[PDB]
């Protein structure tokens, strides 16, 4: 379409790049997912195939990871420090993608 306004999601503290409407990934059929911590909180997680703008913080964990086979490492905002969400690795088809909270993201025109 011409002038898309659905198109690119950035930091909605800072207006970092974050990723993009086209790499919206389905893991068990369904971009969207659902889920809680230990500590109780609730996010509702958009699976996507690709990201940047992020800084990856630590090194992988499996402990309670909403994702069979994928570990975890928390994902901030590379820009404000926002944590926006986790990137997930060591799985299998794919083996890794990017789980980002979706009130913590603005989403725009490209
Ligand atoms: O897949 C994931 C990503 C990490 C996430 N998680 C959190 O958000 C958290 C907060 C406090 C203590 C421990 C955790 C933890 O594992 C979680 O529970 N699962
Ligand atoms: N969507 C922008 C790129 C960006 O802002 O990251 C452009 O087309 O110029
Ligand atoms: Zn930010």
């Amino acid at each position: 379409v011409l002038a898309p306004g659905a198109s690119i999601f950035r930091c909605r503290q800072c207006g970092q790049t974050i990723s993009r409407r086209d790499w919206l990934l389905p893991m068990g059929g369904d971009h969207e997912h659902v889920v809680f911590n230990p500590a109780g909180m609730i996010f509702r997680v958009w699976c996507f195939s690709l990201a940047q703008g992020l800084r990856l913080i630590g090194a992988p964990s499996g402990e309670f990871s909403w994702f069979k086979g994928y570990d975890w490492t928390i994902a901030l905002c590379g820009q404000c420090g926002s944590h926006l969400g986790w990137h997930y690795e060591g799985g299998s088809q794919p083996q890794t993608f990017f789980g980002l909270i979706k009130d913590r993201l603005a989403e725009g025109p490209a």
